[PDB]
């Protein structure tokens, strides 16, 4: 591989490829510049040998297409293909172009560790844009799941605010139209929201303690008391039992307008940081 | 355990007498079903569900029943309805599923045959053809359905004769569709399924392969066998080609293949 270096043409775009920014199982992601505009980019490169994956890469880019538009989701710019044959690898590959981010959330949460514990305010913000990403999934007709929540795949964008981009295990139903009861497109029966519930749960407790909770709140903590009953509620061992994203979300803004905070504004404290 | 036999369902205005089990199995129990009003007979499978994934794979299968019905080779749908987990006897999510009632699976009936020798290849060709049209339907939406479970003994024959799809559980597509078409999403494996279930109907064991050296005679079918067959998916036919040369095989028999099976029916 040394895909950094050559210029990908992508309708009117003409994009030199000017380093790796992440990688891993299915693919590659790549900061790029059109070079008629001097406009950046992140470019994903899915690469694949088998139908499978074309159905998974695919499905991903339908869901990164879908979801663009809100303010905690990444931009979705554009997509494109080449065939098996045409392709410098011998594989199907798949070009997917969007919005590019200051860096990865964990790389500036790692330069406060040596300062010292976030802020209720920081985790507010963080947390509130994560939920609300997570919110415009869900409330989707019929909800789209993401399934792989976690910390990691969190970015900052270029205003200080997170984005969500990682929809590669996500999944909904197909084909929604839009004594018993008979079916409607007004169903009211989970379909995987709760295990979503349940990770953002893990994700605030690791934003407020700093170690992952399954290997309870810590007994001793006095500085994140006012997320005590959300972590508790969205980390009840029945899923039925936790709350919906719409309920967390209210939760959050409560507490925002508690603390006089406007919680979908840049997160500061992160911003004067460097992790991309 | 199967408390259901017996009791009454209602679905809108229909009153369902549960009068027997038909099949059975993990997810699901499928019921002979009568309504009182109308003296109508349907399946109607029950589908319970204690969790979340559940729940979205179960309302899958049935939009994806609800989507293919219609077509003269899928079952037709007719209702569906869900009891929650506490109003339900089962302390369960309960789903149920409601459809035309066929005559049987089709393996029934070929069991049947046993007896007489070896399937005539007109037998077999309308068997196939019936099933690959199908298979067609779900492969031409847009996006194409994949069924990625199609087997002999989920096949059924339908009181008219003709072959009916109606396993939906494991099929699967891409939601949110808008440059892609070109892509296989899994039709290459289901056509690998489809020319084991033809293999299958004429040497009667399952080809998991080789074409029987002494077969003279299913040679009309050799070549759509291996053309399905081939390891590498690329190389395999797509479902319209299938269908294509299956047509042409029944023009040449004089068959027309969508027709009743008969040799079937009197089983």
């Amino acid at each position: 591989s040394d895909f950094v270096g050559q210029t990908v043409e992508l309708g009117e775009l003409r994009l030199r490829v000017r380093r790796v920014l992440a990688e891993g199982g299915f693919a590659f992601v790549y900061e790029a510049q059109d070079v008629g505009s001097g406009r950046e980019y992140a470019l994903k490169r899915l690469l694949s040998n088998e139908e499978e994956k074309n159905r998974a890469i695919i499905q991903e880019v339908c869901f990164m297409k879908k979801l663009s538009g809100h303010p905690n989701i990444v931009q979705f710019c554009s997509a494109a293909s080449i065939g098996k044959e045409e392709s410098d690898t011998g594989q199907a590959e798949f070009l997917l172009l969007t919005e590019l981010c200051k860096g990865q959330l964990v790389e500036f949460l790692k330069k406060m560790e040596s300062r010292g514990p976030l802020s209720c305010d920081t985790v507010l913000k963080i947390f509130y844009q994560t939920c609300r990403a997570v919110q415009h999934m869900h409330r989707q007709k019929p909800p789209i799941i993401h399934r792989d929540l976690k910390v990691e795949n969190l970015l900052l964008s270029n205003q200080g605010t997170i984005k969500l981009c990682d929809f590669g295990s996500a999944t909904t139903i197909s084909h929604y139209p839009d004594t018993p009861e008979i079916i409607d497109l007004y169903s009211n029966f989970p379909i995987g929201e709760k295990q979503d519930i349940w990770a953002l749960g893990c994700i605030l407790y690791l934003l407020c303690f700093r170690q992952h909770p399954f290997e309870s709140i810590p007994p001793h903590d006095t500085q994140y008391t006012v997320f005590h009953s959300l972590i508790r509620a969205m980390l009840q061992v029945n899923p039925e039992e936790r709350l919906s994203i719409a309920e967390v979300v209210h939760q959050l803004q409560e507490i925002a307008a508690a603390r006089n905070v406007n919680p979908k504004s840049p997160i500061t404290e992160l911003l004067e940081q460097n992790g991309g």
